């Protein structure tokens, strides 16, 4: 299925979406270089419980559009506006996963609250992941960002294998946790992503979403993997909960990036408890 | 090519269809978690011989769309009945692989042999697979199934693994009648079909044939590999002829599941001489 | 997004495009058994210098529709007029890699320059690969060609791994000028093409452009890779420059036949520099 956001050149921009299941709306917002096809674990389990799950591939991922224009919290945001006004979702619960987070904080903020039910941030970038003067626990310098992207421009391919190294704590959970034919998957995927988006997506990472939180309105879940290597607690989900001290808030001890897969458990557990609420 | 069977939420369900050559048209339906281009060496071999060659993609598969609904006997030989249906097929050869087998029995049941030259059943699921006091000859207990689903479950990407060993016997096939890359071809294709069809798929596997079989009215051809690991070839192949006697009956010795790769040449041979009558 | 360009059957035959950036209109024509997604390295560059990049998969290729119709060059041919005449581009440069150096050719033999500003051949079969004695020249005897489409029948998958590894001479590339990853995705790329199209392509490799050359009326690029195991420099590159004198001419000292990946920055450099002009 494809919903239209925009025009490039001769071609329009459509994103890849899916609409299962019957009951109160949850939208699914995936982490990067992956798709809506990341959140089946979760997906299962809400579609079990009695949710109608939206998922939707961001533009230059999995099956959507590639244009090499539109990549900001923005547009990214209006991308997600158009697929809620398309399907007329009246009282979503909207979920995002890393990147995904920065759509909710966004959305939240421009749009408001009135589709809006309540919302999940997983593996969050709030508040602000650049380290600057203004911000102190910002969790790097804007010369670690420049860095990823000039390693994605070299050869995106064999970064997503060391990306996924750290996304997954494979030293840890391969063989356990992850099987090496789960991580075969999501590089398949990755691969399959627009080549330009690979490279921009980097550059949205450290957007500031500081003035977007005290927008948010409805009911939060923040939940974070205390073993997160490629979002540091500390930096995010730990600063992001004092900014939102009305959030809900769950750490699972030891658990990667990727702790929708590793621990989908922990993970189905937390959604399920906070949207039965 | 897409051919709209249904609708699920916001979106239409759509089934992946390729249509080539001219001549009698033959209709190739897939087995699990395959899709229309599994059939390649028969395709081929079609084309060759001057045949209109049609394969689609079931539903949760290959490129068809991924409802979370409609997996079931009925549905699948429904979809197939629009397929028919769409293109106007005359005198048309309905030839199913494994799962593509209980579609054939069902549709020319339900339906009808009007559009219907001739059927062939290539390691068939037929009579019924489940082991019951009325049904001594059946395959296995219900537990067993109950437990490939839970497998699928559990980490389908992985699952995929163990299932082409036993569906090629790789063991004894490996460097010989299939190549790696051959495996790492179909290992990609079932990664690609629905998370929700790849465990609801199981489920179909133990659906009752037995009355199907008295309404197969058109000349038939029974396929079966004799070292069939997946679907063994006494508890099918050998029941199923003798509750259709008057099919033509061919086993290929030593042949796996996956005899359309590993042994396309039997299989085309057996194939196009029952076709050529 | 796509362009169809004839009727298969009860089927249209779509070409995947894309349609990037802004400015004079750059058309990349990818390599068998490839996609235009192979020109990532190049389409950044050209994205970058401020060229409008335009990329297409050819029919049976990457994401195009896969008849099993239409594989020669005038079709081919054929095929890229509609594109032209679709977006109604004016003052285009036309850049080829291996097999796309046939559709430059016959294009502008054909159809004329009127929407044509300059024209690029890399990697070029031109201009008669097949050994005769009206062409001595000729990289090889018709048997050799038999032979590839012999091989590409009996296991494609196979094939592509033997393929890639001369393609990009990874003997000597592998792990510095080309990466692991990078060969699994054109694998994966060239299994995802259709498999009538993959047999049926080596077939248009020693079509006779003999007369086409003439025809090049437009400021011209010839660029080989001097380690070019697939087009061997002295039976192609070589004796063109000699049939367009005229052609600027840039030798790639040691560059294999996959110079678009190896040795992306050479090629880049030549390139925009020629465009620059």
């Amino acid at each position: 299925p494809f919903i239209t956001v925009g025009q490039e050149n001769s071609t329009s921009i459509d994103l890849y979406y899916e609409d299962h299941g019957t009951g109160q709306p949850v939208v699914l917002i995936h982490g990067f270089p992956l798709s809506g096809h990341s959140w089946e674990r979760q997906s299962a389990a809400l579609l079990d419980a009695g949710y109608r799950v939206i998922t939707y591939d961001r533009r230059g991922f999995g099956q959507s559009s590639q244009p090499t224009t539109g990549y900001d919290y923005d547009t990214f945001a209006a991308d997600l506006n158009t697929v809620l006004e398309t399907l007329d979702l009246q009282d979503a619960v909207l979920v995002g996963f890393s990147m995904g987070t920065g759509e909710v904080a966004r959305y939240v903020s421009s749009y408001g609250t009135a589709r809006i039910a309540k919302v999940a941030f997983l593996a969050s970038l709030e508040p602000f992941l650049l380290k600057t003067d203004d911000n102190p626990d910002g969790a790097a310098p804007q010369e670690f960002f420049d860095g990823i992207v000039a390693a994605v421009k070299a050869d995106r391919y064999a970064f997503y294998t060391g990306f996924f190294n750290d996304f997954y704590n494979l030293d840890e959970n391969l063989g356990t946790r992850i099987s090496e034919e789960a991580v075969r998957n999501s590089w398949n995927t990755a691969a399959s992503g627009g080549f330009f988006a690979a490279a921009a997506a980097p550059t949205t990472w450290y957007t500031d979403f500081r003035a977007d939180i005290p927008r948010i309105d409805v009911p939060a879940l923040i939940l974070h993997g205390t073993g997160d290597r490629t979002l540091p607690i500390e930096n995010t989900a730990r600063v992001f909960h004092k900014a939102l001290p009305s959030a809900e808030y769950v750490e699972v001890e030891g658990a990667p990036h990727g702790l929708l897969w590793t621990h989908a458990e922990e993970v189905n557990t937390a959604l399920l408890a906070f949207l039965a609420k």
